DNA sequence: CATGTATGCAGTCCGCG
DNA sequence: GCGGACTGCGTAC
């Protein structure tokens, strides 16, 4: 097999490289790589190495790390570019592997792991680790074995064996319900102390050293609470047995009352999946525990014990070790869901870097970028300082505030990405600038063509046509990947549906699930068996095509943001590539786009609809439009449809026959225009909405920019089974709206654009009716935790203290001197929930952390003052005011004369 | 060490015979 | 108490 790197660091003058080599085997090597750095050098001088711009460079080669890096010092004092890739595992990766990694992800060793720590005077700092590690749960991806190790004996409680009999049976057998599938993977492991746990612990370590390590929350807890309990416990000296080349860096972070640490183990790679999550799940949660997300991601219910985790080993040993299992397996099954770790793998072996990189778009380009120069013997320029200045971005119509009864939507495919390849917007691709007219001159076809020679952006850049740009090359080969990823995710979705309608006629008989691809369109042979199976075999089926959705959905979208990220990264100041008239060309590019091609499609439906000056686009954002289609409908009669699919039927055709060849010839004119290297603003129709025909259902609305709700009926070729609302930017879509309220102005959102006013009145009606008896949780507000300390003025709010923080600071009040109550964290999320006046906290709101109950001594007093007309008016009717407002109807009854009357 | 800008709403402060 | 500056937060792209 091709052999492919593990992990790689610098430490001095050496790379230490973990590795698998050409057996298929581990291996570790440490090499004093002498690097390579450039400098300009004359015409007369003959080289096989030139800069990005064709200038010749020579090549210097240095004995070690430490000469190159103190000749870039000296570079820089004498005033010269020192040229070449200055981080030298990025340089040692790219020699060491001149070739497509082909990566075998059975051979890398993924553990993911978690400990317990009972704690009888509050959170167990890491950065003291001051009580026993008294559980470890560590799962090793090649084993496929969940090791236990279990502290029977503690200065905090003396137990029993753990019982795996007990621990597979039913809960509702007093049993813990360990996932059957697993029970056979566990090996146990008691001790009756600490130190022969962690000895032990480390032993194993050093036979299954962690190549990828996770879990959940494992860099803020488990590895610094580890390190640190093993430091204490033995010398920093045995606690670096942690890295294997026992070098450790130790991160001190201020959070001011106190302090935590982050620990860097030199030769693995930390991929904590709470951070995956965050960077790699488009969700945005209320809370980040494992169990809000679990049941989030995975529908498995809380894991449910009695009392505080202070006490449950020594009250319920036997569940506590359990559940340290349980959570090990359930960041497995979000994996094995998502599908975060193969992505990361994917993207780190793509670039060529530390896999722990995937978190740096700039840090993956750079090294991708350069791999591509090397390549071609080019030499990368040398990072430069740069101010940070404000760039324009994105244009957004301002809509007018309505109710939208017919809407077709139309979106650029990757229109950033595509406007770079396009224009062909690269660093090295610049060949000067022209002189600007404004942008409502070019968007109206009456400015000077720029340039009948170059590739042009109405930012005044002109870019070469006949050659190829770094910038666009590598950008396309991501591109390529997203878009047929993306086909893979689309097919599983229209897959999906043909299930679902087949679910509503199902079969009485014994029947297995077929065996079929489901990231591909189902053949009419399929569509035949499918009709004619049972419900159970159906939702297998479904189960799959959605699970194959979701991974082609994780695959897509994160190529999308990278690529997306590529276009940002242009405009930020520490990429290598940072150039406002590269990020700008893009920008100003797209705000052409949009409002060149809003004018095409006025003016060919106007044309079609044998009409003058009537405005089509009715909202617009970067590179969509928003198409009214009532004059469409209304054109051909509405009385003409059977039903609401054969209207669908009607737009879709017309969108896809009449209206995308109108906007592809209208982006070819803009093309030749620009004198565009080519064409490629492909602007393909997204949704087709309105109300179901025949219902009061008003069908869309706008309340102003980014804040819009849509009936959609087909959305990108997926013609739904059942109608699914698009939501932008309404309260329903925000983290911070309570759970309940979300719900409720959905199907009040859900009612009027379904089915009219008068259901929409009955709905608020009957909300407003039972309001009080919803649980705190699904009521409260949701808000980020920042600078809490900014404004704690002796326990109480400072000046300009926002709500939230003055919610926290009357929590913190309440739980002074109780050692028990959870701490909010700076930074984590809160509950909020707004206090009558005269309450014994003493404030008008109060906060806790988020995804759990308040603490027993208090929750009480919460409930009893909780503010619910307060609640009620902000979070609900505030906002419910806002859309009705916009679409011109009333959630409550307006006064009349038929109020004289007896109804 | 190191993707971007555009943008509405809820909040505090402050003015207001 | 209401509404205009000014800003934090969360979101749409
Ligand atoms: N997270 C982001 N970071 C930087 N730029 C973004 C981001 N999201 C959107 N944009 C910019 O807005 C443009 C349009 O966004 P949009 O969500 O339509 O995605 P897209 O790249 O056009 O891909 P698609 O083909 O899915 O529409 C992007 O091309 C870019
Ligand atoms: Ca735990
Ligand atoms: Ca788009
Ligand atoms: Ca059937
Ligand atoms: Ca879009
Ligand atoms: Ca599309």
């Amino acid at each position: 097999m091709k052999e492919f790197y593990l992990t790689v660091e610098q430490i001095g003058d050496s790379i230490f490289e973990r590795y698998i080599d050409s057996n298929g085997r581990e291996r570790t090597r440490e090499v004093e790589y002498k690097p390579s750095l450039f400098a300009h050098c004359p015409e007369s001088q003959a080289t096989k190495y030139f800069d990005i711009y064709g200038k010749p460079c020579t090549r210097k080669l240095f004995a070690n790390m430490r000469d190159a890096s103190q000749w870039i010092k000296r570079m820089e004092d004498i005033g010269l570019e020192a040229l070449g890739m200055d981080d030298f595992k990025l340089a040692y990766l790219s020699d060491t592997y001149n070739y497509e990694i082909k990566y075998d992800h059975t051979k890398i060793r993924v553990a993911n792991f978690d400990i317990e720590v009972t704690s009888p005077d509050g959170f167990p700092e890491p950065s003291q680790a001051k009580h026993p590690i008294d559980a470890i749960t560590h799962y090793d991806s090649i084993d496929d074995r969940f090791y236990v190790f279990d502290l029977l004996n503690s200065p905090y409680g003396n137990v029993e064996e753990w019982s795996i009999e007990i621990a597979a049976k039913l809960q509702e057998q007093g049993g813990d319900e360990v996932p059957s599938e697993i029970i056979d993977k566990i090996i146990y492991m008691p001790f009756d102390n600490e130190k022969e746990l962690l000895m032990e612990y480390l032993n194993f370590w050093q036979q299954k050293t962690p190549v990828i390590l996770t879990g959940w929350n494992v860099e803020s807890f488990a590895i610094p609470y580890v390190y640190n309990r093993i430091k204490n416990i033995f010398g920093e000296s045995t606690a670096k047995r942690l890295s294997p080349h026992r070098k450790t860096r130790v991160k001190v972070i201020e959070n001011m009352y106190g302090s935590r640490e982050i620990i860097t183990l030199f030769g693995i790679s930390v991929l904590d999946y709470i951070d995956l999550y965050k960077k790699f799940s488009f969700t945005n949660q209320p809370s980040y525990s494992l169990d809000y997300i679990s049941e989030f991601e995975l529908n498995v219910g809380k894991l449910k014990y009695d009392g505080p985790i202070s006490k449950l080993r020594e009250s319920n040993h036997q569940r506590y070790i359990s559940y340290n299992i349980i959570a090990v397996y359930r960041v497995l099954q979000i994996d094995a869901k998502r599908q975060f770790i193969n992505l990361s793998l994917d993207m780190g072996y793509y670039a060529k870097i530390q896999i722990q990189s995937v978190f740096s778009p700039i840090k993956t380009w750079d090294a991708i970028i350069f791999n591509s120069l090397k390549e071609q013997n080019k030499v990368i320029p040398q990072g430069r300082s740069h101010p940070v200045q404000p760039y324009p971005g994105a244009f957004v119509k301002e809509p007018i505030p309505n109710r939208y009864k017919y809407v077709m939507s139309f979106d650029l495919t990757s229109a950033y990405p595509s406007i770079i390849r396009q224009v062909n917007i690269s660093p090295e691709t610049i060949a000067g600038t022209f002189k600007v007219a404004p942008l409502h001159d070019y968007i109206n076809a009456v400015a000077e063509r720029p340039s009948d020679v170059y590739s042009c952006s109405p930012n005044g850049m002109m870019y070469y046509k006949d050659r190829d740009g770094v910038v666009p090359t590598e950008i396309t080969k991501v591109f390529n990947q997203r878009k047929e990823h993306k086909g893979y995710m689309l097919a599983a979705q229209r897959n999906g549906e043909i299930i679902k309608e087949a679910l509503h006629n199902p079969n009485l008989s014994v029947d297995e699930p077929l065996d079929v691809d489901y990231r591909f369109d189902f053949s009419d042979e399929i569509k035949e068996k499918i009709k004619k199976l049972s419900a159970k075999s159906l939702n297998e089926m479904l189960f799959r095509a959605q699970r194959t959705e979701v991974a082609g959905m994780t695959a897509q979208i994160n190529r999308k943001a990278l690529i997306n990220g590529l276009a940002g990264a242009l405009g930020n100041v520490w990429f290598r590539y940072y150039d406002l008239r590269n990020a700008t060309a893009i920008t100003t590019f797209g705000q052409m786009a949009l409002q060149w091609i809003e004018r095409k499609v006025n003016e060919y439906l106007n044309e079609v609809c044998g009409t003058e000056g009537e405005a089509f686009v009715l909202y617009g954002d970067t590179d969509s439009i928003y198409v009214s289609a009532d004059k469409i409908i209304d054109k051909v009669g509405e009385s003409k449809f059977r039903d609401t699919n054969h209207w669908v039927d009607f737009l879709d055709k017309f969108a896809r026959e009449r209206m995308e060849p109108a906007i592809d010839r209208g982006f070819r004119e803009m093309c030749e225009y620009m004198n565009n290297k080519q064409h490629l603003m492909f602007m393909d129709r997204e949704a087709i909405a309105g109300p179901p025909l025949g219902s009061k259902g008003i069908g869309g609305f706008w309340t102003g920019k980014k804040r819009y709700a849509l009936n959609v009926w087909d959305m990108e070729g997926t013609r739904y089974a059942e109608p699914k609302l698009k939501i932008m930017g309404l309260e329903t879509q925000k983290s911070s709206t309570p759970k309940a309220v979300q719900k409720a102005l959905k199907e009040c959102i859900r009612r009027m654009l379904q089915e009219g006013e008068e259901s929409l009145q009955e709905y608020f009606k009957e909300f407003e009716k039972e309001f009080r008896q919803l649980n705190y949780i699904s009521i409260a507000s949701v808000s980020s935790a920042n600078n809490i300390a900014k404004y704690d003025v002796g326990g109480f709010p400072g000046p300009k203290c926002p709500f939230h923080i003055r919610g926290i600071l009357t929590y913190n009040r309440a739980i002074k001197g109780n050692i028990d109550a959870p701490q909010v964290v700076e930074g984590e999320k809160v509950y909020v929930l707004p206090l009558r006046e005269g309450n014994p906290f003493g404030d008008k709101c109060i906060a806790w952390p988020s995804g759990t109950e308040i603490t027993d001594l208090i929750k009480d007093d919460v409930l009893h003052w909780m503010d619910y007309t307060v609640l009620l008016e902000k979070t609900f009717i505030k906002p419910l005011e806002g859309f009705t407002s916009a679409a011109k109807l009333d959630y409550e009854k307006k006064a009349s004369l038929f109020d004289m009357f007896d109804f």
